[PDB]
């Protein structure tokens, strides 16, 4: 997955 929050985004596992 990915932790997309606004104009940002981080990666995390699935």
């Amino acid at each position: 997955t990915w932790l997309a929050a606004x104009r940002w985004a981080a990666a995390k596992x699935p």
